[PDB]
């Protein structure tokens, strides 16, 4: 069923558990070590099984205390080459086996990300950090690699005694390596099934902080301080979420904030969030962002999407909720404005990708395509629009609460399809019936562009935005003098960023605009993340050079690509300050992510 792997579907064996068993090798950049698959046979007289490898070097595959024998066919592309296990003896029907293989990576495997010293705070030791999503995790270890296979999985990592192990599990214990002094031993235990790309590593030199119950922070020496002082609401928001979905099914949430290098943004991985460190204001202005991959224990971690072409039900439900929790925190409308700014993200990334394009689908077609080529915002918010929709189709928000209830309830620990989601919606809401069969299904669905109908928005905390922007728009020499610093009294953190969102979107302003603006908002003393950003950008565009120093400064000081990039591209277009990006970029480009290194150096022109 799944396009995306060439192992042996579900519907013949399942893996049912992983006991992982590896060593790190800061040298080679190697993970090395043994995989022990327990699979669960679905037919009579199965003789051999498929999995899925690449750039994996296979020592031996051993079955009962016996060396098996195993053929690695040929690697398309990045599908990876596919691995055939012949087995000893046939299987029966849920018979189980136990095959173990022996592992070693690449160095330049595409699910493992080792980063320098320079490319890290302390500057010392090196770091580790494993991106699975979405297929990657078959350049690991061997394995089936589809979201339709959920397992248990166990491990055992042996590192430099200096540095520190997590994954995407329960810590359980910590010991010296028997047989190398030099190393230690940590145990991990992941009770609750997953599929395989939430299976995460980190191997580095961390610290932790107990801010709630179930609660630790991880990070180096240098950035563990802040984060458990801007983090230290998330019990509360965990509790948020047990209010709306039911108790936390996973026993631990710990957090891992990862170096200032690293460019992408969070990851839900179970029991063990990672978090971008442009998260960090100091005012815990941005920590409701985390409300994202909270949500995801509730809802897409535990009711996973079968195939990749079925995303859309991963992500949808999650931000559904995750703008419920953001709801109790700031309010009704204020979930609204989230909404409306959603939205607007789907509208830039169809228009961007064109109303024509077959990844605007909610229901994509991944088969010949590469799931990290296609992925976008088009899941997210039109999945996020659909259900909203039917929220204010169906009688509510507490109603549609209800189903999700269901939902996760019905479907939890398990993998289901778009038609698995849309039956179960028609059997929850039987009695409204006459209203889904309103709904335009294969429009919705399966048509490109947006989705033929809107929600209904609330406006007010939307509108003081747009005021405010036109308001400078508009603004004449004459007028400036009347700018107040009060225009700010009722404005959130959040409202100021699409403030500067909205103000950016029109290209630039008289200096004497923008000097004013700085004058009397002083926006330069806010280190909000996002804030900054778009205020900086505002400042580049219209060529004002008090900012060169900051935007450089933020450029190199975090690692994000949404902001970095930008910004080197606008120092760049920039005729007063080109020169000084390229020279400062190849002055930092040592310490900065290896991606966003060459890509911010194409950008350059280097
Ligand atoms: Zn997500």
């Amino acid at each position: 069923v799944d396009t995306c792997s060439l192992a042996s579907p579900a519907s013949v064996c399942r893996t049912k558990h992983l006991h992982l068993r590896c060593s790190v090798d800061f040298t080679r950049r190697t993970l090395t070590g043994t995989a022990a698959l327990t699979v669960q046979s679905q037919e009579d007289n199965l003789r051999s099984l498929v999995l899925d490898t690449k750039d994996l070097t296979i020592e031996k595959v051993v079955i009962n205390g016996q060396e098996v024998k195993y053929a690695l066919g040929e690697r398309q592309s990045y599908k990876g080459s596919p691995m055939e296990i012949s087995l000893p003896i046939a299987l029966s029907k849920n018979q189980e086996i136990v095959i173990e293989i022996s592992f070693e990576t690449s160095p330049k495997s595409s699910a493992l990300q080792w980063l320098t010293p320079e490319q890290t705070s302390g500057k010392e030791h090196p770091y580790l950090f494993s991106q699975c999503q979405a297929i990657h995790c078959r350049a690991i270890l061997p394995c089936q690699d589809t979201p339709s296979v959920k397992l248990t999985y166990t491990a055992e990592v042996s590192v430099p005694k200096e540095l520190v192990a997590l994954m995407s599990a329960i810590r359980d214990g910590e010991t010296p390596d028997p047989e190398d002094p030099s190393r230690k031993i940590y145990k991990f235990i992941q009770k609750v099934p997953i599929p395989c790309y939430l299976i995460a590593l980190v191997v580095g030199a961390l610290e932790s902080r107990q801010i709630g119950p179930r609660t630790l922070v991880w990070s180096e020496k240098e950035q563990v301080e802040k984060s458990a002082y801007e983090f230290s609401e998330t019990e509360s928001m965990l509790k948020i979420a047990e209010d709306l979905g039911g108790p936390y099914v996973w026993g631990q949430y710990d957090l891992l904030v990862l170096p200032p290098s690293f460019p992408y943004g969070g990851m839900e991985n179970p029991c063990l969030t990672f978090v971008t460190p442009t998260l960090l204001a100091g005012d815990k202005s941005l920590s409701n962002v985390i409300a994202h991959e909270i949500s995801h224990s509730w809802t897409g971690n535990l009711v996973t999407n079968k195939t990749w072409d079925h995303f859309w039900l991963n992500e949808g439900h999650t931000v559904y909720l995750e703008r419920h929790i953001c709801g109790r925190l700031f309010g009704e409308k204020f979930r609204h404005f989230n909404a409306l700014g959603g939205w607007g993200e789907l509208q830039n990334s169809v228009k961007t990708f064109g109303e024509t394009h077959p990844f605007t689908k909610l229901v994509v077609d991944l088969t010949d395509i590469d799931p990290d080529v296609a992925y976008s915002s088009v899941p997210y918010e039109k999945g996020f629009a659909l259900l909203f929709y039917l929220e204010q189709l169906l009688g509510g928000p507490e109603i549609f609460l209800g189903f999700l209830k269901a939902y996760v309830e019905k479907f939890s620990y398990k993998s289901i399809t778009t038609d698995d989601w849309k039956d179960f919606l028609y059997s929850y809401f039987k009695d409204k019936v006459d209203v889904l069969n309103q709904v335009d299904w294969n429009a919705w669905l399966y048509s490109p562009g947006l989705p033929p109908i809107k929600p209904n928005y609330d406006m007010t905390l939307t509108n003081a935005c747009i005021a405010l922007s036109q308001r400078w728009i508009t603004a004449k020499e004459d007028d400036l003098n009347s700018f107040n610093a009060t225009d700010l009294k009722d404005l959130s953190s959040h409202q100021l960023n699409e403030f500067l969102a909205q103000t950016l979107q029109r290209a630039p302003l008289p200096l004497g605009h923008i000097k004013r603006m700085q004058e009397v908002y002083n926006f330069n003393a806010i280190n909000n993340s996002e804030i900054r950003f778009r205020w900086l950008r505002l400042c580049i565009q219209s060529k004002w050079e008090d900012a060169i120093p900051l935007a450089l400064k933020m450029a190199t000081e975090q690692g994000a690509m949404k902001f970095t990039r930008p910004l080197f591209k606008d120092l760049a277009a920039f005729d007063k300050s080109h020169d000084q990006a390229v020279r400062t970029y190849q002055e930092h480009k040592a310490s900065m992510h290896p991606v966003t290194a060459m890509l911010v150096g194409k950008d350059l022109k280097v």
